[PDB]
C-alpha cells in the first residue's frame, strides 16, 4: 500500500543528500550534519496503520534513528518507533515495553522545549517512544504493527493527538554522518 508523503528535513547543519527515489524508496547520504528526518510514509498519520519497510541500507555513522517518526496536534506529539540507530539509543522517562513485530520495546516519553514543531513554532512538545531494547536486523521485509505501540502508549497515558500530521519511516541524524537506504510502503 503506496507512501504518499516525502519528509525531507534538516536543520542545515552539513550535508544532507535525501532522494526521492521510486515509489516508497528513498535513500540518505549525509555527513558532519546536525539534525535531519528524512523519511517516506503518509501525509496522514493513522494508529491502526501497518507499516512495512525494508532498509537495505541502515549505515549510520555516528548516531541516528532508523524509526517510525511522525506528528499530530491536540495535542502537538512528535513520536517514534524507533527500530535501529546508531551509536547512541535515545530514551527518556520509562514507562513500559511493548511487544510487537518479534520486538521488544521500551516505552518512553520525553519532552522538547524551545523546540521547532512540525508547524515551525519554537514551542514544547510531548515525544513519544517505543524503542526497541536491541536494534531490529535490517535488509529484510519488517512491519511496525503502529497500533501495538499506540495501545500501549494510551496504556501508559500517552494519547496521540486527534489531529493525525504525517507518519514516515524515517532516517533521523544528529550530529552524524551516514548512509541509508529504505524503502516503506
Amino acid at each position: 500500500a503506496s507512501t504518499d508523503y516525502w519528509q525531507n528535513w534538516t536543520d542545515g547543519g552539513g550535508i544532507v543528500n535525501a532522494v526521492n527515489g521510486s515509489g516508497g524508496n528513498y535513500s540518505v547520504n549525509w555527513s558532519n550534519t546536525g539534525n535531519f528526518v528524512v523519511g517516506k510514509g503518509w501525509t496522514t498519520g493513522s494508529p491502526f496503520r501497518t507499516i512495512n519497510y525494508n532498509a537495505g541500507v541502515w549505515a549510520p555513522n555516528g548516531n541516528g534513528y532508523l524509526t517510525l517518526y511522525g506528528w499530530t496536534r491536540s495535542p502537538l506529539i512528535e513520536y517514534y518507533v524507533v527500530d535501529s540507530w546508531g551509536t547512541y539509543r535515545p530514551t527518556g522517562t520509562y514507562k513500559g515495553t511493548v511487544k510487537s513485530d518479534g520486538g521488544t520495546y521500551d516505552i518512553y516519553t520525553t519532552t522538547r522545549y524551545n523546540a521547532p514543531s512540525i508547524d515551525g513554532d519554537r514551542t514544547t512538545f510531548t515525544q513519544y517512544w517505543s524503542v526497541r531494547q536491541s536494534k531490529r536486523p535490517t535488509g529484510s521485509n519488517a512491519t511496525i504493527t503502529f497500533s501495538n505501540h499506540v495501545n500501549a502508549w494510551k496504556s501508559h497515558g500517552m494519547n496521540l493527538g486527534s489531529n493525525w500530521a504525517y507518519q514516515v519511516m524515517a532516517t533521523e541524524g544528529y550530529q552524524s554522518s551516514g548512509s541509508s537506504n529504505v524503502t516503506v510502503w
